[PDB]
C-alpha cells in the first residue's frame, strides 16, 4: 500500500479506546505536548542516552513512516509503527 490504508489495518486492532490511552503516553516522545515526532524532539528521546546523534540517525527512522517529506510524524502515523511485527503471530 502506501501508507493511508496503512493505518487503516493498524487501526482495527487499535479499537478508539487503544489509541486514546496511547495519547497520553504520547507525549513522552515530544517535549510537554508539541503533538509530533519531528526529527527536531525524536533525536532527543532516541539520542537521550547523552550521545552526538547523526543527521541521517534520525532520518533513518522518518523515511520508515514519514514519506510525505516533512520529516515528521504524529501519533496517528506512530502506531502503525508498532502495529507492524505483532508478536502476536506477523
Amino acid at each position: 500500500a502506501s501508507m493511508t490504508d496503512q493505518q487503516a489495518e493498524a487501526r482495527a486492532f487499535l479499537s478508539e479506546e487503544m489509541i486514546a490511552e496511547f495519547k497520553a503516553a504520547f507525549d513522552m516522545f515530544d517535549a510537554d505536548g508539541g503533538g509530533d515526532i519531528s526529527t527536531k524532539e525524536l533525536g532527543t528521546v532516541m539520542r537521550m542516552l547523552g550521545q552526538n546523534p547523526t543527521k541521517e540517525e534520525l532520518d533513518a527512522i522518518i523515511e520508515e513512516v514519514d514519506e510525505d517529506g516533512s520529516g515528521t510524524i504524529d501519533f496517528e502515523e506512530f502506531l502503525v509503527m508498532m502495529v507492524r511485527q505483532m508478536k502476536e503471530d506477523a
